[PDB]
């Protein structure tokens, strides 16, 4: 009845901005071993709704071109219909989310871009026990696949969702799958991860453990990609692609993104909400690729749903 | 009983002349500036009926990537609003045909720019659309006030009220919401132009797509050898990814497009070839990069005429 109270949403105040900083300080450590002196520069604001929250972004750097990792904890006075439907009664209650979101594009396009996130979701009202959910995920967007990165990424995701039950990775692998979908292009956004939202389902405690797991695990999955490929040489044409496939990026974020779209739609903080897309990108009319090369296998094979740990 | 099929064909062939003299007389700043690129044809079939016949210009000189994109299709497909606005149309067979082009020029000192006319028939209720834009970087004022005049000068045998309603149009359809700023400096706008006679209506649509070659063409004459510098060219990338936010964001025909299986390369080449984004960039207020938002990206009376 009591969870969460005002301490819970402290201890998870408390775990996200920790583990912002850590992701930052790993992800530096990466810049700083490429020969780089970008930093991810703090920006804190305030909220006259109340709350606020404190962006670090990494621009022009070495190793990561373009890297946001944002906090929030705010009021919330505007929801989708979505949300309210899918819970209708948090109608006319107090409600409050904080969580982090990040996304980092690499200079290098031997390695991916990625993405993470993990929120948490409280409505208060008088007489009633609190209602919350969290959210979150993480998903990894490569434009030079590499076949071992792509299974030790989900076999990352597989082994933090065991403790929780055996069908916790397959659902949320499919969610993940279903939503990054570029429709307009028939493309997966990139090779998935993890996605979920509207959790309550386990008890509450249970719950922060996971996106403590889903949030840890982002950093100790992405940082091993990030040293396999850091001094990998590219040539000017695998920087084309980059760029050529970076404007996708932005087509899913722009078109189909629903926590950017509605951010846009409800005057949230622009630029911390379009901190996802990268520093350059690039489109072209009517490209074409040969049969057998890496970049016409990033569509035929990577960028569609795929049983990669053989569970099926 | 108009408009009969050969009205429609006399509208085709109007279009497709167009489309050839745009591309000729952008081609023709290309090959001032030195370059070779060209709008390469690209001629398509729809199974339902019809095609179209796209002319991209890509990796240029002056003209950095330009498409000058004609299209004569069935429409089995409208959007939400056109049968609103329309509920006759409700179950007829119908078609559509039109030029859209979007053209981004190298050098910062010279606008982006977008045009668009077309007509539509179901069988017959009937309407024009259209209309054209100028998106600057580093605006020049002479240029546009030359601009909206040359919107105002087409539009006067019409009415005297046909500038001032298109305009107007024109600045409340191309606000970016969420950055609160127009997307340029603005031009003429129209949808379901049906008001005036079938022929009245079709030499509007003519003035409108001859009007743009005419005005586009002394901006890039004047600006073509214009030097500019790195920092320029970084913020001119900059404001193009202000571009791509309208379009894929706002966009009515681009949104529908992509919401109803409509040939998406044809309907993505207004993206630039490049476009960037950055966190917090600041500029003093002193400087062109500041005047460009502060000032000629609001609807703005050019020409006084509500003075």
């Amino acid at each position: 009845m009591q969870h969460p109270t005002s301490t819970d949403i402290q201890r998870v105040r408390e775990f996200l901005l920790d583990l912002q900083a850590r992701i930052c300080a790993g992800l530096e450590q990466q810049e700083k071993a490429g020969g780089g002196t970008a930093e991810f520069i703090i920006d804190d604001w305030e909220r006259p709704e109340g709350g606020g929250g404190r962006s670090r972004v990494l621009q022009n750097g070495t190793v990561i071109e373009k890297g946001g990792v944002m906090f929030s904890h705010i009021n919330i006075s505007k929801l989708p219909a979505s949300a309210t439907e899918r819970h209708p009664q948090i109608a006319g209650a107090k409600a409050q989310a904080l969580g982090v979101s990040l996304v980092i594009h690499p200079k290098n396009p031997n390695i991916p871009t990625s993405h993470a996130n993990v929120r948490l979701f409280v409505a208060e009202r008088e007489d009633q026990d609190p209602i919350w959910w969290f959210g979150g995920g993480f998903d990894l967007t490569p434009f030079y696949p590499d076949d071992q990165d792509v299974l030790n990424w989900h076999q990352a995701a597989y082994d933090l969702c065991k403790p929780f039950g055996d069908n916790v990775y397959a659902e949320h692998k499919k969610w993940c799958d279903d939503y990054f979908y570029l429709k307009h292009r028939d493309e997966q956004r990139g090779v998935g991860g993890l996605f979920f939202d509207d959790l309550n389902c386990w008890d509450f405690e249970t719950c922060f453990k996971y996106i403590q797991a889903v949030g840890n695990g982002y950093l100790n999955a992405i940082l091993p990609i990030f040293e396999k490929h850091r001094e990998q040489p590219y040539t000017e044409a695998q920087r084309e692609f980059q760029l050529y496939r970076r404007g996708r990026y932005v087509e899913y974020n722009l078109v189909y993104d629903r926590g950017t779209l509605f951010g846009l739609q409800t005057g949230g903080r622009i630029e911390s909400i379009l901190v996802s897309l990268p520093n350059l990108a690039a489109w072209s009319y009517r490209p074409e690729w040969d049969e057998d090369s890496p970049e016409k296998r990033l569509t035929d094979y990577y960028l569609k749903p795929r049983d990669w740990l053989g569970l099926e």
